């Protein structure tokens, strides 16, 4: 909600509150998963050409006791300059590259967005260190292009799974539309910091990933999918996966009065892992519905159908999983 | 602060800052402990009959370091639908049953609500999980009638103090007057979760607590008291208290100008507990006053006289506390 | 920003996205630094005269994975009444006295404010626990004058470089200009907590500073320094500094267009520590510069210069850093 508009400056404070419950056996554990978001966005305009802004997002907790102060942590934050036709660039906590393509199924009520994009994994979704330069149309009229180029400093402050060398990403886009139509590729190559190929799995030099997409959003059908191949950043209980080749889909239809069903699909394919052969990293179908009843209030119900088996030689979680909650935005 | 009205929604931003110092020796410690709030509360109207609405309410800590990041915690999450005359539903981080009752007391300036009523505590103060029915004036007409019904999830990841099983609350007030009068009573029926069993107090298989109040609040005068009892639900240095009975007083007067004396006092009496037999839980004698210099502005003074003894079986604290401050709030 | 201006009440609403990077080897370490800050502040007024006032600023990392939920802080809690004419009082987490000094400095694009000043060091920089009175003009007319008394509560959770006993700090400051000039002084003495002398370095009854500042801040020009010298207050990788003499200089000048200059010198010598004589604590020189696109959004490029010798007795780090970034604001 726009909170301020005036000598060229336009806050904007948003947020959400997501009660949520799961009921479920343990898999991304049960019971509930509520969270607020909260964040402000400026758009400082300096000249009739060029403008400025900061995002910033954050996600507290609702499910803790409040004994357990371990409670937020910010998702987005930067700030950058974009001008009149030359297009985006921008510095600080942002979204990869991949992401571009990724996000194309990461539609669900709750599930999704879980194959080859991991947040603070080089790139793939949520990411610290990123410059990107974003264009748009391209400069002089290819209108429906859209280009990204970007850099990701090193972080190896982290985690082993959470770090990463100095990298790159591209991707574009190009879309079209009697109705509604978009094609999106994207590439990354950030090579891995030294301390993680201490590692048992996917020790190596450079950490490579790939995407494609293709999408349809016209006259109230939404439909989506993308491939996704990584080499040596997917975290895997070993160690980073060797491979993988990722698959999502999406069909949602939304009615008049405010129902909005989803289907989807997720699929995650380990690949020459150094002890155990290939396991599947994620399969489950995704069913689900939210009921809007506007802008800002909702409800939903999702179900994640785990498609995997039990002898998994990762060790992983067969258990279904079944999300339903009402959704207050403002 | 109702910052946007605007469309169908009402933003409002609220919250304060408590600049506050205890005095005294350590029980509950001694020196800064002012806080800030900061919370959102938004209404869509979807129908002229219907409504929904997200609270949240996060807590700041005001006297640490800044090293010591661990310092905010989440009171309020949820987010619900109220229909015209039918009533109102939600879940999220919330206020269990019986608060609706030792609520009538817990005005002090600083101290009390002290009793039976801990913080995530299975639905006796705030608590996470709960779905909520509130229906009010009883759909129709037994208008002053106000109901609740309430359901807890599991919570079983934190805390073994802090844990609890599924259970169930309900409270009923009456209201009345040719000035102010309410009577209140409520009722829990958590079961307790299997790893809190390990324990050495108040073992067993039900968790449940009842309470009573009776309420005055008219022509500037303010009186209430309450009884409540629990069966193993309130944290005992051994382990849960295996009953407990608890009452709480409150006289409090306004004046014109601003100055608003209170009188209360807050007994908890530990009963049948496993190894000590009974010592008291809480017992002092509250005396303050806050004078309010506006609706935003105010300063207070509180004095805790500890009224419980030194040979105390539960090795509790005897020592009384001093608080002054001023709160600013928006 | 100013959201809210209505019935006697201002609400302000402030924040600022720093996306920014540090490029250098590990001193202060490098990467991203880029960090979030948020706050508000209001003003109720009482009466004609009368006014209260809260203000609260946090800062919450941007440089961290989400997973780190150690990740915000606040820096500024207080609320306080100011009488037209009289002055004002206030308590919660503040700003020491001898920072009235240390600020006239404390302006270079990123680094500085780096000697005497530690934050959460006894009313050096930031800190908890202090009531303030500070009266301005004096009360009949010395119209230039500004005056400050402090009391710190003591603090003693925390860290033992961290804590304090109970103490007390004055600054004044007279201005004057036909154009723009000022000079200032302030005073500390507040003895040191118990546990803290059980440490090897700087043991001890009392912790004293006091400082000397003047500036020149007319027609564009910003010029301006000070002296300071702690006794026991310091922290040292040992235990506390002994004694320090720290001297800060900036020249800086801002062009019609927005470009800001700035240079700036940092000097912080240790003396008499006890067991390693006199090594440096902080020198470098700092040169600098932000533009200014507006009231809003800015940029940066800092270069700190490290002037510290290798051969350092007390281990420090003799690394340059170079900080790059732009700020949005609002």
């Amino acid at each position: 909600a726009e909170i301020y508009n005036k000598d060229g400056n336009k806050l904007d404070v948003y947020g959400k509150v997501k009660a949520m419950h799961y009921m479920s056996d343990n898999a991304s554990k049960d019971g509930d998963q509520s969270y607020i978001r909260f964040g402000f966005k400026g758009e400082t305009q300096i000249n009739d050409q060029l403008t400025g802004y900061g995002r910033w997002e954050a996600e507290f907790a609702g499910n803790k006791a409040e004994s357990d102060t371990a409670q937020q942590k910010t998702r987005l934050a930067f700030a950058g300059l974009k001008y009149k036709d030359l297009g985006s660039f921008d510095y600080g906590r942002n979204l990869g590259a991949l992401y571009d393509v990724e996000a194309w199924t990461d539609m669900f009520p709750e599930f999704g967005g879980d194959s080859s994009a991991q947040t603070d994994n080089f790139m793939t979704k949520r990411a610290s260190g990123l410059a990107t330069y974003r264009n748009t149309d391209f400069f002089g009229v290819i209108d429906g292009l859209n280009l990204t180029l970007q850099y990701q400093g090193k972080n190896e402050n982290r985690d082993v799974k959470k770090q990463n060398g100095d990298g790159f990403g591209t991707s574009l886009t190009y879309d079209f539309g009697g109705s509604d139509f978009a094609i999106s590729g994207a590439y990354t190559n950030s090579d891995r910091t030294n301390e993680q190929n201490l590692q048992s799995r996917g020790t190596g030099k450079r950490a490579e990933a790939w995407a494609t997409g293709l999408k349809y959003d016209a006259n109230n059908i939404y439909l989506a999918t993308f491939y996704s191949e990584t080499r040596k950043m997917t975290p895997i209980t070993g160690g980073f996966a060797n491979k993988t080749q990722n698959f999502e889909a999406v069909a949602q239809y939304q009615f008049d009065f405010g129902l909005r069903p989803s289907l989807g699909y997720v699929l995650s394919k380990g690949k020459d892992i150094e002890g155990i052969g290939d396991e599947d990293l994620v399969n489950y179908i995704d069913v689900g519905a939210t009921y809007y009843f506007n802008k800002n209030m909702s409800a939903f119900v999702d179900y994640k159908i785990n498609q995997l088996d039990s002898d998994n030689k990762l060790n992983i979680n067969n258990d279904d999983i079944v999300a339903v909650g009402m959704t207050y935005q403002f």
